[PDB]
């Protein structure tokens, strides 16, 4: 905790939560939360929301920590839309401090030992909107001693039907305009219209907000129409005086569609079975422009010298991803955008999510 303010008293009970460092959420909130900074913050279930309010409140209420006078009213009011959250949240800020006067102040429960708690005085308070607005109505709560505001799950409270109860609360803890008023950390993940209006009326002018080459194409094509559409696609990307490389697995394969009618008549073959003289050969062709669609084979092209072209065709996903990615640096030609594109069938979807995964590119599919 090194880059933090946090107490040896503060570590030591965080030990016991399990708690040695902090998670981004936590580091990214604590000085804006600890220098009484206006927060918006928007976070998934799990990233540790409560400790990033509840560790930095709790030691800048430390440093200032003044006799536990009775029935003072409390400086933190901390609004959960429910009543095991609002446990949670007390729970949590009950581990790690020892000082603090905390309550939780939900609904369908006796008042009896709520105004006791309200008698004996409170520091952090933890409520839902209706048994919090009930107490305001008594008189028996004071709201305007305030430092602290804490909107923990906004969405879940809008959803619930709450927002009427939690603007009467904000009416009596707030003074429309005023510079002085409590510090309010916001939690809503979604961040309705509701939230910004509320940051307009209640909270301060500043705020802080924390939140947490080549076209790929894939083309959906039964085996026995893929040379026709590889036509068309040529006419398009690669069109008059372009250049098409072709990769297919199989040497058979490579073979079959080098001679396809929709090619055959610009195309030309390049594989381990065609001898080293034809190779050097073919490649001159290529480089020089006597044809412009190149059939290769994925390994037989591996250390092999390919111009630049304007169109790379994989007949299926391929499982070499490097000598793709590589291939696909090499493909634009004058300031053009370069096109790979993909043939796939239903059979061989997952292994495009897998050439997407591994290859940190997303696909077109069409
Ligand atoms: N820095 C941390 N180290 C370890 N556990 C943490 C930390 N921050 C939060 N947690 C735990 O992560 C869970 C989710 O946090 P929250 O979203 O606040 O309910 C709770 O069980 C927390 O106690």
């Amino acid at each position: 905790f090194s880059n933090f303010p946090i107490s040896e008293e503060t570590i030591k009970l965080l030990k016991g939560r399990g708690v040695t460092f902090l998670f981004p959420i936590q580091a990214k909130t604590f000085h804006h939360v600890y220098s009484g900074k206006d927060l918006i913050a928007q976070a998934r279930t799990g990233t540790g929301k409560t400790f990033s309010f509840a560790i930095p409140l709790i030691e800048k209420l430390h440093g200032e920590l003044q006799d536990r006078k009775r029935g003072r009213a409390p400086q933190v009011l901390v609004l959960a839309p429910t009543r095991e959250l609002a446990n949670q949240v007390s729970k949590d800020f009950s581990d790690i401090t020892k000082k603090l006067s905390v309550a939780c102040f939900y609904g369908g429960t006796p008042y009896g030992g709520q105004f006791e708690r309200m008698r004996n005085g409170i520091d952090i308070l933890v409520g839902t909107p209706g048994r919090i607005k009930d107490h305001i109505q008594n008189g028996k709560l004071d709201l305007t001693k305030l430092k602290h505001v804490v909107l923990d799950e906004v969405d879940q409270m809008l959803d619930m039907g709450f927002a009427d109860q939690v603007e009467e609360i904000l009416s009596v803890a707030y003074k429309k305009d005023s510079e002085d008023n409590p510090q309010t950390l916001l939690f809503s993940a979604t961040c309705p219209h509701w939230v910004f209006n509320v940051a307009k009326k209640y909270m301060k002018s500043t705020y802080e907000q924390v939140d947490l080459t080549v076209e790929h194409l894939a083309i959906k094509c039964h085996w026995t129409q893929r040379a026709a559409v590889i036509g068309d696609v040529i006419r398009v990307y690669s069109g008059h005086q372009g250049r098409t490389i072709i990769f297919c697995e199989t040497k058979k394969e490579a073979q079959e569609l080098s001679q396809n009618s929709a090619i055959k008549q610009d195309a030309q073959s390049l594989h381990g079975d065609i001898p080293q003289k034809q190779r050097e050969i073919t490649l001159k062709g290529f480089r020089n422009g006597s044809f412009g669609v190149l059939v290769a084979t994925n390994v037989a092209a591996r250390g092999l010298d390919i111009p630049e072209v304007d169109l790379v065709i994989q007949s299926s996903p391929p499982k070499d991803v490097e000598s793709y990615i590589h291939r696909s640096g090499r493909t634009g030609r004058a300031g053009r955008t370069g096109v790979c594109i993909c043939f796939y069938q239903h059979k061989e979807e997952y292994q495009l999510v897998q050439v997407e995964q591994k290859a940190g590119i997303k696909f077109k599919r069409i």
